[PDB]
């Protein structure tokens, strides 16, 4: 499996060692506290009343908790996935990415703790 | 493995279908947004910044995720658990509860929707 | 999970240290060459030319591998069972026997050498 | 997961539906009763009595289940592999084979009942 912090001030994301691999099962668990910005902090499914004024992922809330795998589009990870299985064709490395606007990761603070593990298949 | 429903106004808890025994490892995902009794949401980790006046679990925010395995104290789950083992002598049905203050949970709302497996061990 | 040595000339059989309790899927793999007391040694399948007669087990032949969960009658394990749950109301720790005929264990040779463990569920 | 037989007669082997990937843990349980030519059956562990000469796999007995994963060369299976990681670098289809002397399947007979599983990692 794998363990570590994604902080919300890295825009490029965390890259994991999982590489998602068709038939792949995989569960996820995010925890804690950050910010995209202001004196409050979020947790894995950010910020529910804030507006997307560009987002990374048009799909989950300003401060949430996303991912890439390879080659991708943006997807909700939020509090995490339960024995998730990946559309047709998507595979590689998964990175983790706070979600904000592109441009405007330098002023947020904090990380989430997330482990990412295979599950039988 | 479980999946269902815990709504935030239920003080008994939601029994799930897992009895954890000694020996096993489980993992717990959880998801959603209720409130404590304001209009405003937390996901399952809580408010951070609302005092504790006599939660059921002082380990936990108001309106965070809790649980008890069989006669233990609660035990706090927030947005989950990864690959977790009980103390030594905790056994039993898992209830879930959201936290707050015996005799006021008549004004909460919402729910989490929450997924538990047992792993490999 | 477990691994240990199952001797051909023990009676009684080896206890585990695996409780097997009601939900649980466990995978077991057996490897090795044992005697009931012929020259010849045979796999946990045992003997397939071996009569069925006053065997501890009826349901696997004379040589193989079986088991007991708890105080129950003997089930087949020969070469393991595979994310395997008990059809049968039985509960308790599993101990591994070489099948053979009562008071014939003493000309007995060899082991099988065992896994078990727990699976996902 | 994937569940088949493995014919005896069948020199090219059984591919299935497993591609082991680098990390992957997996699960093999192997069963059943199986000949090179004699009239005499051996389990997956086959017939520790018979000369190692010309087999497609050197570090089984002939009789034996083996694999390749991808182009490999011979990997013993025998009666399971619990758990197991590959210990070289080896990626692609699981294909099942019966242990024998290239160009001698014809007087083979039986099968192999066999089941593979990747295990949470
Ligand atoms: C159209 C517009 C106007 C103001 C901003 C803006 O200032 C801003 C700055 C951030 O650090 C930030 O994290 C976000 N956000 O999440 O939406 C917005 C961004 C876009
Ligand atoms: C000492 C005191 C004063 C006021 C209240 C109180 O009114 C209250 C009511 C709730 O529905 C509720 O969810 C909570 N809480 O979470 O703390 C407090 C409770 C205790
Ligand atoms: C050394 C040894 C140990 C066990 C056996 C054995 O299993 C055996 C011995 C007998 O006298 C017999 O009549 C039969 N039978 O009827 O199949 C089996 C045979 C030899
Ligand atoms: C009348 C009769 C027929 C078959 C057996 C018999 O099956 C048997 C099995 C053993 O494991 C064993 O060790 C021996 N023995 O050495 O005598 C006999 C035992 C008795
Ligand atoms: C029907 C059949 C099929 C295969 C065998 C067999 O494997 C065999 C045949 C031989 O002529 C021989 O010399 C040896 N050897 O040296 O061990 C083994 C024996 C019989
Ligand atoms: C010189 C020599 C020695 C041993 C073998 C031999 O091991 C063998 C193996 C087979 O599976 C088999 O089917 C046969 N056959 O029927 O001839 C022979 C083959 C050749
Ligand atoms: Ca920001
Ligand atoms: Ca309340
Ligand atoms: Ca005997
Ligand atoms: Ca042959």
């Amino acid at each position: 499996a794998w363990k570590g912090e994604v902080l919300a001030n890295n825009e490029a994301g965390q890259v994991t060692s999982i590489i998602y691999n068709p038939g792949d099962v995989i569960t996820i668990v995010a925890a804690g506290w950050a910010s995209y910005g202001p004196t409050q902090k979020w947790g894995p499914q950010g910020d529910r009343e804030h507006p997307d004024q560009g987002l990374i992922c048009h799909d989950a809330f300003c401060g949430a908790l996303v991912m890439k795998i390879g080659n991708s589009g943006t997807i909700p990870v939020n509090t995490g996935l339960f024995r998730w299985v990946a559309p047709n064709n998507v595979q590689g490395a998964i990175t983790l990415i706070y979600n904000d606007v592109p441009g405007t990761y330098g002023n947020n603070s904090g990380s989430f703790s997330v482990n990412i593990g295979k599950d039988q298949s």
